[PDB]
């Protein structure tokens, strides 16, 4: 909806220019190519007409045009980017890398004649030497090293678990030793309701001890287990790496092992229902399929390039105030020794132009991209292939993950 998506109908010819100072070191960039609204795709090739520079390419890709964004007919009354055109928009960013510098960015991006021309004017301070940044350590990508459902499955299934483990050491210290418990247990169904509290397996699963001193520190009652464990997985959940892998695998192979022996005496040598403990089981059932499933994508990603995902979603919220759009995204740059160097980007879109533009509902874009080199460029440059596509506002339930208020809370 607006003149200016009917500009964006076929094949755009697409020219960058940046002049950028980082910790006072200046350079420029020109960069040119064609973007095609209908498929999301941008086509691009950069150079740096000022010799080396001084940052890695990755670090310049959000700053180096959302117009070209793909939104689909149901969210086309929330394109801004395109409504703003011909005359265009002004977009301003702050990005701050985690324990480094800062970057301050101002861009003009309009139409002139038949080109989409994105002027870039940038500047970065409070840089490290010796970081990831002026240091030149950071991988020439931009992929997400595990998927997001992963991770989001993983973070919910630990969070979950250690919430469990905190309410069954609250039953195991302040609840299993009255005597109302036990009678109030024995007619009425409860979730708090089971006879592993108080008895031989509540403490160290009931083995572990008479191998220890049976009353050591090492024997303690299976819910701080359940504590360690899940916040384990979680804190090195986080990092990816071989060893963390390995190591992941083995906490859930013990985890479902000692699953399927508690669950035997919960059926056969101690026989009732445990709500809380079945639930356990299937959570380190999931940690263990997740863990597996890390593994198997660390031995086969090479081949599964080619259907990787390796999108980011930038979050856009509107802003009636200065009659345009705010964003806000985190961009998790991987470091050639395995670190991560996050990227907080914070961002903000005005219109040029008089004229009437769309005021979004909160939504969000995915954005994939793809950075190479042409072997007969000399000069320091990047190609760069991007996919762009709006989403985050459905009806239905059955994609009800994908909508914005659930992908928010998880960035």
């Amino acid at each position: 909806m607006s003149k200016g998506e009917e500009l964006f109908t076929g094949v755009v010819p697409i020219l960058v220019e940046l002049d950028g100072d980082v910790n006072g070191h200046k350079f420029s960039v020109r960069g040119e190519g064609e973007g095609d609204a209908t498929n999301g795709k941008l086509t691009l090739k950069f150079i740096c007409t000022t010799g080396k520079l001084p940052v890695p390419w990755p670090t310049l890709v959000t700053t180096l045009v959302q117009c070209f964004s793909r939104y689909p007919d149901h969210m086309k009354r929330h394109d801004f980017f395109k409504s703003a055109m011909p005359e265009g928009y002004v977009q301003e960013r702050t990005i701050s890398f985690k324990d480094d510098g800062t970057y301050k960015t101002r861009a003009e991006v309009k139409f002139e004649g038949d080109t989409l021309v994105n002027r870039i004017e940038l500047k970065g301070i409070d840089f490290k030497e010796d970081g990831n940044i002026l240091g030149h350590k950071l991988e020439y990508n931009l992929r997400v090293s595990t998927p997001r459902w992963e991770r989001i499955a993983r973070v919910l299934v630990c969070l979950l678990g250690i919430l469990l483990s905190l309410y069954a050491f609250h039953v195991e210290r302040e609840h299993a030793r009255d005597p109302s418990y036990k009678a109030l247990c024995d007619v009425s169904s409860s979730i708090s309701c089971s006879k592993v509290f108080g008895s031989r397996w509540g403490r160290g699963f009931g083995l572990l001890g008479s191998i220890f001193g049976n009353d050591s520190a090492l024997n303690q009652p299976n819910s701080v287990y359940g504590i360690v464990f899940y916040a384990f997985q979680l804190l090195l959940g986080m990092t990816v790496s071989a060893m963390a892998a390995l190591i992941l695998m083995t906490t859930s192979i013990m985890s479902v092992v000692g699953s399927l022996y508690l669950g035997y005496i919960l059926y056969f040598v101690l026989k009732d229902l445990c709500v809380i403990c079945v639930t356990t089981y299937a959570l380190n059932f999931i940690l263990f399929v997740l863990n597996y499933k890390r593994l198997v994508y660390l031995n086969e990603a090479w081949k599964q390039k080619l259907k990787q995902d390796n999108s980011h979603n930038v979050y856009i919220t509107a802003d009636k105030q200065k009659n345009g759009i705010k964003a806000n995204f985190k961009i998790r740059h991987n470091v050639e020794d395995g670190s991560v160097q996050l990227a907080d980007h914070y961002q903000q879109n005005t219109p040029i132009g008089d004229g009437p533009v769309l005021l979004p509902d909160n939504h969000y874009l995915s954005t994939q991209s793809v950075l190479s080199k042409d072997p007969n460029e000399k000069r320091d440059h990047m190609v760069l292939l991007e996919f762009v596509t709006a989403a985050g506002i459905t009806h239905g339930m059955d994609e009800l993950y994908k909508s914005n208020s659930l992908e928010v809370l998880f960035q």
